[PDB]
């Protein structure tokens, strides 16, 4: 991209396909860059300043913004800027991975103000509810000001209508003085499809594979290294310029690889370098993302296992649509509590084959599961939260499960407090060709009938912020008694069923999960920490019990 060096400042442009590239800084000048052999173009530039605005002017005089842009001031199709360079950082997080609550937020709908400013005013909330990190949404800079993020085309880029790389930067300062962690949501398994120029310039994607989102990047063909370089030194800059925590890396199972170094492998390698955290997206049920090396992993700290979800949402909702059919019994959430994975080599309706592989001895820690999240709301055509479609108590129920489970909970923006609002799936294209994929798309694959790309549906996705005090109270205190239980990380659990009801016994603890009315044998004597209303004692002994619809924690 660029770097400051001294009073001067050198520009660095990969594009093989080109023969011959100007750079253009706005109101100062064409210059002729300098090229080798390997594709990369360069100039040494004296002249140049903080928010200077610049392009590149390809073979065919066509200008485009700096792949590798810091900034985009003026959006997809504007220029890039010169930015700061502050290039502070710990060399460490103060994280620790067995006190890992992670919040999920979609800055653009979090908050009245929609940008890095108003999350800084939740901080207080967020760190009064016991969180320990938040986990932001994929900022690099997409279309538009209204996109959850997976549209997102330019990796170095703070989004401009989020308050662009100051407000960032301010947010992640804020958060450290209050004691929060941020992760950041990223995407290196494919770019967005409007306002991308990395085809004019390279072979910056794949013609060997197709994934889900069509075109993934190159990273183990001709002129690989250099893409391979790009995507290593995005989390690299987001440690260095930013001083972020980790990372959560999109839908892992679109990044293909048949190197000699996974470079999975290698980006854990960059966070672990920093002394950072990294938490895989992935769909695999493979535990190789997250083995250490000795064991043929990459070594990742952690996986979403959406299996834990699948479980609780099917069985509670009934619902058995999509990827739901291959969940439903209170058996499968045993399983998930059990073995992390419902599906470790067993064959799946679904996707019709085998799927997964056990997950052996990992600890907790290696796992995060959720009740909701952007996708398990947002994918759902009418964006309905979980708490639309399941009572109180079994809402309740569902909080407890996760909250109380050995792995990394992540809470969902509003869960915490009963937000009722959609989160629906919005977009902010102005290609016609694009608007009307995306309609269709979402029409037929999810059944979305809000128009993404109308305002409105962003408008009703923004939380209400109506505090429910009785769920809001509920959460605070789960998240509490997980942390003074030791809770975290210990898969040394014993779990009872029967029809309509689980026990589950830890070290220090057990709880009562009580679905429907039923006569349940408890076989621990303890005092009661929390419960889900008060039809539970306060202190319980070995007997048989008849209990309501509800969840009581003792000891």
């Amino acid at each position: 991209a660029y770097k400051i060096d001294g009073n001067e400042v050198i520009f660095t442009l990969w594009a093989p396909y080109q023969k011959s590239v100007k750079l253009k800084v706005l109101e100062k000048g064409l210059y002729e860059m300098e090229r080798d052999e390997k594709g990369y173009f360069t100039i040494t530039l004296n002249n140049v300043k903080v928010r200077d605005r610049y392009k590149y002017v390809l073979d065919d005089a066509s200008e485009i913004p700096d792949p590798a842009s810091r900034y985009q001031p003026e959006g997809v199709h504007g220029p890039s800027q010169i930015i700061q360079e502050s290039k502070e950082f710990n060399n460490e997080t103060f994280l620790k991975k067995e006190d890992l609550i992670i919040y999920e937020i979609h800055v653009g709908t979090f908050t009245p103000e929609g940008t890095f400013e108003g999350v800084i005013r939740k901080l207080d909330y967020l760190k009064d509810l016991g969180i320990t990190a938040i986990e932001i949404m994929p900022i690099a800079q997409f279309p538009g000001k209204r996109d959850w993020g997976y549209d997102g085309v330019y990796l170095y880029a703070v989004q401009n209508s989020y308050g662009g790389p100051e407000g960032f930067r301010k947010l992640v300062d804020e958060a450290h003085k209050k004691g929060l962690g941020v992760i950041l949501d990223v995407v290196y398994n494919h770019v967005g499809p409007e306002g991308n120029y990395m085809v004019k310039l390279g072979p910056y994607f794949s013609q060997k594979y197709k994934t889900p989102w069509g075109l993934t990047f190159n990273f183990d063909d001709a002129e690989s290294d250099e893409v391979r370089k790009f995507i290593l030194e995005n989390v690299e800059y987001w440690i260095k310029e930013y001083n972020v925590d980790g990372f959560r890396l999109s839908a892992v199972h679109a990044i293909i690889d048949t190197s000699p170094k996974h470079i999975l492998e290698e980006i854990a390698d960059v966070v672990h370098k920093y002394n950072r955290i990294v938490i895989a997206e992935s769909d695999l049920n493979d535990p190789r993302v997250v083995n250490p090396k000795e064991k043929c992993g990459y070594n990742i700290d952690a996986q979403w296992v959406d299996d834990f979800h699948h479980s609780i949402h099917a069985y509670l909702t009934g619902e058995r649509q999509g990827y739901y059919t291959d969940f439903g019994n209170l058996d499968d959430i045993v399983k998930s509590y059990k073995d992390v994975f419902v599906y470790d080599g067993k064959y799946s309706n679904f996707r019709r084959k085998t799927h997964g592989e056990p997950v052996g001895e990992l600890d907790g820690c290696n796992f995060v599961v959720y009740i909701q999240n952007h996708d398990q709301v947002g994918n759902r055509g009418k964006g309905e939260r979980i708490i639309k479609l399941v009572d109180r108590e079994s809402y309740k129920i569902a909080a407890a499960l996760y909250l109380l489970s050995p792995y990394i909970p992540m809470i969902f923006m509003g869960e915490e407090y009963g937000e009722e609002n959609p989160f629906y799936f919005f977009s902010d294209f102005s290609d016609s060709k694009l608007i009307q994929g995306v309609r269709e798309g979402r029409k037929k694959e999810n059944g979305q009938d809000t128009d993404p790309q109308d305002e409105s549906t962003f408008n009703a996705s923004k939380l209400s912020w109506k505090i429910d005090e009785e769920i809001f109270s509920f959460y605070k205190i789960l998240i509490k008694m997980r942390k003074e239980l030791s809770i975290a990380c210990d898969r040394r659990v014993n779990v009872v069923n029967g029809e309509n009801w689980l026990i589950i016994k830890g070290r220090e603890y057990f709880s009562l999960y009580v679905f429907s009315k039923s006569s349940i044998e408890v076989k621990y004597s303890g005092t009661l920490l929390l419960s889900s209303n008060n039809s539970f004692p306060q202190h319980i002994e070995e007997g048989k019990y008849e209990f309501d619809k509800g969840f009581a924690l003792y000891k």
